[PDB]
């Protein structure tokens, strides 16, 4: 028990997360296929909100005793 | 000085609200014309992103003596 895994993070990760997934695919799928092709916007978004929110999911509720 | 403010967070909120708020913006005028009007889908998801944002940013890196 490292951090107390509050609520003002884990809603960031999993709600910043999850919305930022739907509303790239579509803000790409929709408003993508005008820039390039579809694939370098919602592309680079998802690569980056995942890396991101991995990283704060770990120092925010790192699985510790998750897989111990 | 009560937390480290690292960048683990910083990087989330940072990123996760800028390009949310982009992001929605064109998925909404886009893609959301479609649903409603344009509004209820880019007005909700800004104020979730954005209230989200706020509390983990500050639950890291309160405003403690940024106002002192």
């Amino acid at each position: 028990k490292s951090q107390p895994l509050p609520l003002m993070r884990q809603v960031q990760i999993a709600a910043g997360g999850l919305i930022l997934i739907g509303v790239v695919l579509g803000y790409t799928v929709n408003s993508g296929f005008f820039l390039l092709s579809g694939f370098v916007g919602a592309g680079l978004l998802f690569a980056g909100i995942s890396g991101f929110s991995g990283m704060a999911r770990l120092l925010d509720k790192m699985p510790w005793n998750q897989r111990a």
